[PDB]
């Protein structure tokens, strides 16, 4: 229909106006002097929240082109919390101080995708540095260290991980679920855990976690793509009845399927989820056939002429549970005999031996792990069920956490790290003035998060921040004791990688949006 | 009374809005193409000139705020005609180029004082090279193409001033006046050009040199500051009697006395000039006891017990003409007899041997100088009226620029040597970045004349900068022709005097106006 | 005060809006067939005319810039009525049809100056064509012819103006007054006509002709500047009791003295009027003696050491009528002795034999053709009141027509030469396309007089027009006979130097009108 | 042909002697001209260069000399990898002016109601 179109310092500043409500509103969580925002709700009592992630959930405006501002951002910085287990915040404050800069320089006359290119140049520098400033985190005690700090000095979380870790490897599938007892349990379960997202943000029934999860569902295979929901209705149907809820895995799912999938689980009928089966070509299809086996289900094929009209409840998977994320599925405890599953284990372990492919070799490997390795349960022991859910959702934060540690390392927390890194590239350069500007903005917004935090608790972030560039290492301010000194002894410290991350993602949208021309958008 | 007080931003859009319309008024009027500009009168039909002093005077803005920019970089600017004797317009346009991106710097966050240190540095260095560029005017024929190029292709006023010059030296007095008909008179006669203004404007009754003429005065010599009336009536009524005007010379004339003298002379009864005695001290003293030997007048001082009150008609001296600038007053072919001349100037003479200071020595020397080397007159003639006044202005323009061409030399015309000038400087820099963006502001800001000369012809400007750019020396466009060439050859020039003055004036009121925070008005 | 600054386009439409109002108002008066306008009066019957020069002088416009427009065509245009006793309604239309297409022209960014210079080219070349044209006008039967063509068709005026012209030749003074009744007289006196104007308006009694009238005055000659009048008051009180008018001539009069000239003479008490002595130099002394020998009168020169104080009434020259216009005064029937005259005229014939130059003696001859030839007065027959100031205004139109025809010939009026003119330069070109398309509007605005007037008689224009172009020489279209053929032999025609001033003017002004960028006037 | 916008400009240049059958028809001719070189000037100005410096510089030049506005060094588009099929550049200028005149004698429009 009709739409509004903005050109230039007009676009801008709509976008410049929106991401800064976003990020004003979500900034006032950060660190531990943060405050709180309240959050309403139609039913009941409002939310009083720290949580900066639920924050940015619900901040959508009302001007159009604002909105868009902050949607932009929004989309882009949840992507740190996806990939690390956090930083979604601290992007969205890295963001807005990049964008606030950027366009003032924009509309100084300078050059935009000059800008650009100095902002990335200095945040490729920042990266190598975080690499170089990143302490291993590597042998168990470490990642009972880094487990304990988040799950706020309980040591038993520590432990817990690091017994997890050693079951099934730092590679491996852990999940948390409630306790049998006032003891801690872990079991390996058959299990596998793979890249498909859900097709939809719906779907989600525990937008916490920002997860969909499904109790003993029924699982669909089928190597299809499925755009109507008439070939499905025999086998909906056959779910309904049986009273689970029912996972779909195919080549995609489109238009009709979908949407009648959406609205169908929106309302109560035959709580469905769906996601893209994994790979494609051949691959896609052996994949399929593991998760098959994995589940005790069968495989719907046209190839081999099987059609979904003439699909029964017995040609269908289980599982005790199934988690879906953004980009992740889950399979917890699928039905599928040990004896089956230990065979396909065997069949494509032999496959490796005849590989005469690199690729196919690596490919076959990545199969085998997931099939062989299983998950591993973290069962939350407790004395009482707040205890018990509390320590719990302490030990999936921790989970995350210590993952992300794993990978990269941990840097000094309280948004050091980042002053510090930038602290070393003050003689960087680029091919011309322009691009120079486009470097010391990203280095100055790179002391926002450590500024916003020192702002929080009412000390002056002018002088904190000078201080903290100041020193070396890991030296910086504990902003909950109002105390300087080495952040990894005080126990302060991010995942390499969130940092890293929510550094990446918020330079990312904010060079998009600096070299923004043009926004489109429908009439009011 | 109630002020509007504006800060920062505010007050810095509104003086820029209002160095806008100043500048984009004037600035039509530039070079060769240059458009015609129509200010309305009161009484009868409007007036259409290419003149940019005239259209700048008749410029005064609404808004109070705007207004003041307006009238400080007209304040400012006029200042470059007062010195060189042209180039005003010039400095209003650099005035908006250097304000225009200045401010836009200082809105990106920028500090003021360091633009400010780098345009100033800039435009030091830029009237070094300036220097450099110069090629000299000394011989007569150099003199005499410049009087010719002054005068729109007249070779008679090149040739006229360069013998004007022949007989009283480069730095002789030079005077003109109508002519006694046809052909030319060239005449030396006794007479004395001093630093003195005019105390008030509105004595100016020849209002296109913006000057005061005054044909066979009365000159009355007073040491003293005349602050009441009441001690000057019985010399106004006078001269009222002689039919003749009166030259004021004192130590000042100030309050009551001197907005009588205005308003009694504004209504066309004893028209009357004033002007402060040329020095301080002692030697003002003397230089009005020089000028009493001079005129066959005599000075009034209170220490040997002389009154306003009881000076007659004898005790003035007269000339044949007084001719009274901005800063100037030069008087010609007064009675005093040659005896008494003769007399001062070996007084003079003989006290310059007796110096024990060459301070001394050069001092009385410029008295000598003054007093003994006496005024050229040319007298400029015509078949008509008309083609006499006409012939006469155009001498009196190629005279000042002879003037300006003697003393600081010749560069390229159209605006070329400004821009070549600033090619030389690409590598200067300051401090600071900020500085750094101060000399680019600047160095770009003089462009602007060159680019408007050729957007006024039609041609595309940035095209035009760049091949002039890339050449060297007075090499430039000819606007007019369309010929890339030496100016000098082509006949293109400025006085190196008025191209400098230009862009002193213009860096400095601009330097002020970026390093201005609040504005103070009355309110509406 | 505060001005209102209007830029490019909008200044140039507010101009055009003016313009436009001014020439549609004047020009359905044109030619045979032209309307009626009707002009209000505050007491009273309104005025209804034909005579577009009232129109025009009416035309004052509430819009400060449309009026601005509006008062410049009409400034320019009037000159052309004021050199060649018509041509300022056509000159009006002529500037609205070149600034209308001209205009139109810059706006779609074509070079107002080049449009210029092509307009100017066109115009040239166009005078010259016109000179071509032109049927000479010299035998004393075709100057009764041009005459009474322009009485109305009144072969009496014709041979009046012819018998006028013969007595003191074609280069002659002549003078048309008031009738002894039912015969017409004409008589040759002493007397003299010069380049001098009225010194200012409000001196004027005959606001009709715009001239000022004298009748048995006394001639005040005085070789000095006055600006005082203390001189003055014996004198003026002397001929005030004599009851007479008194004109005075000096080297000019200034200031106090021409204010109180101005307001004396504005109370009813003692009329005084004053113009400038003729010439300028050494030569406005002896031109101001030749004028006392006219008139009986002397000269008073401070040269010679005389006062005006001690001027008496035997001292003053007289003369029974002077009349003075914008430019012109003329001294009809001086009383000075036809001995004392005669002997100055030898004097001055003899200095034409001592004369070293060409120059001198082309002066002299004029001040002895002046002297010599003296001044034909036409005395208007009629009947009644009525019908001799109305045969008496015939009488003047015809006779400033015949001047014009004498001088510059003439050629095919009702328009026809113009597009005539038009017609042969169709192969005109310029340097750039944007000169040429001046060349063709100027070429297509020759078109407007003939087309309006066409238009007013209710015919098609461009019918008529092309006709009229298809055509050779002074063939035409007759207007009130709406017939065609030559125009010259059916007794329609206008004096070239007329229908050339005409045009002349009107690309003036419309030449300025199209490059004009910017406008300044007063804040309703 | 060479791409990056030289190819039009390269071509408009080579058409200055180029006339119609009236002035108007001139006037025309080169206003398709000029407006073959808005895609070079807008390339050049997305990238913060003088679109009248480099266009000018490029009509100096001659076959498929231009300017290569990724790297700002002027030379043959062809050797230097930056062209565009001669189809689409003459496909794209004759649809553009196709419409254009459309456009151009268009003296009425009707559309519905608000």
């Amino acid at each position: 229909a009709a739409k509004d179109v903005k050109f230039g310092n007009d676009a801008r500043v709509k976008m410049l106006r929106g991401v800064n409500v976003l990020a004003d509103a979500v900034k006032v969580t950060l660190g531990p002097k943060g405050r709180n925002v309240v959050l309403d709700k139609s039913f009941g009592a409002p939310t009083i929240t720290k949580d900066g992630v639920s924050v940015a959930r619900e901040i959508e405006l009302e001007d159009k082109f604002e909105n868009m501002g902050a949607q932009m951002v929004k989309e882009v910085a949840s992507k740190a919390n996806a990939a690390a287990g956090d930083g979604t915040t601290t992007a969205t404050v890295l963001a807005q101080a990049i964008i606030t800069e950027g366009l003032k320089a924009v509309a100084a006359g300078m050059n935009p995708m000059d800008l650009k290119r100095g902002i990335d140049k200095a945040v490729t520098a920042a990266v190598e540095e975080l690499k170089a400033l990143s302490v291993p985190c590597s042998d168990s005690k470490a990642i009972a260290q880094v487990g304990t700090i988040s799950a706020n000095s309980d040591e038993t979380v520590g432990k817990l991980i690091a017994e997890a870790m050693d079951k099934v490897g730092k590679e491996g599938v852990i999940t948390v679920e409630d306790g049998t007892g006032l003891q801690d349990e872990l079991d390996v379960v058959e299990g596998m855990q793979f890249d498909a997202g859900y097709l939809s943000p719906y779907f989600i029934n525990k937008p916490e976690t920002g997860a969909v999860e499904l109790e003993s569902p029924f699982i669909l295979l089928a190597d299809k793509k499925i755009s109507n929901i008439r070939e499905m209705l025999p086998v909906l149907e056959a779910v309904a009845k049986a009273g689970k809820p029912l996972l779909i895995i195919a080549e995609d799912v489109e238009g009709e399927a979908l949407a009648t999938l959406v609205v169908n689980t929106m309302r109560g009928i035959v709580k469905v989820a769906a996601v893209k089966a994994p790979g494609f070509g051949d691959r896609r299809k052996a994949m399929l056939q593991d998760i098959a086996t994995l589940t005790g289900g069968t495989v719907i094929s046209e190839e081999i002429g099987m059609e979904l009209e003439k699909a029964t409840l017995e040609d269908l998977g289980q599982a005790k549970r199934v988690v879906i994320n953004k980009d992740t599925t889950t399979i917890i405890d699928g039905v599928g005999e040990e004896a089956a599953i230990q065979g396909r284990v065997a069949q494509i372990r032999q496959q490796i031996e005849e590989a005469t492919s690199d690729y196919d070799r690596e490919k076959l490997q990545e199969r085998v792990a997931k099939l062989a390795g299983g998950v591993a349960v973290i069962k939350v022991g407790a004395a009482t069920e707040v205890e018990m859910k509390e320590k719990k959702a302490r030990v999936e934060d921790a989970l995350h956490a210590t993952r992300a540690a794993v990978e990269e390392g941990v840097v000094a927390g309280g948004g050091v790290a980042l002053i510090r890194v930038a602290s070393k590239l003050a003689d960087l350069r680029g091919q011309n003035e322009d691009q120079n500007v486009g470097i010391k903005v990203a280095l100055r917004a790179m002391e926002a998060p450590l500024r916003q935090i020192v702002l929080n608790c009412g000390e002056e972030p002018s002088v904190v921040a000078n201080t903290v560039k100041g020193g070396d290492g890991n030296y910086g301010y504990n902003a909950a004791t109002e105390e300087y000194g080495n952040m990894i002894d005080m126990g302060i410290l991010d995942p390499t990688k969130v940092t890293r991350s929510a550094l990446q993602y918020a330079a990312s949208v904010a060079g998009l949006m600096i070299t923004t021309e043009c926004m489109v958008t429908d009439l009011p």
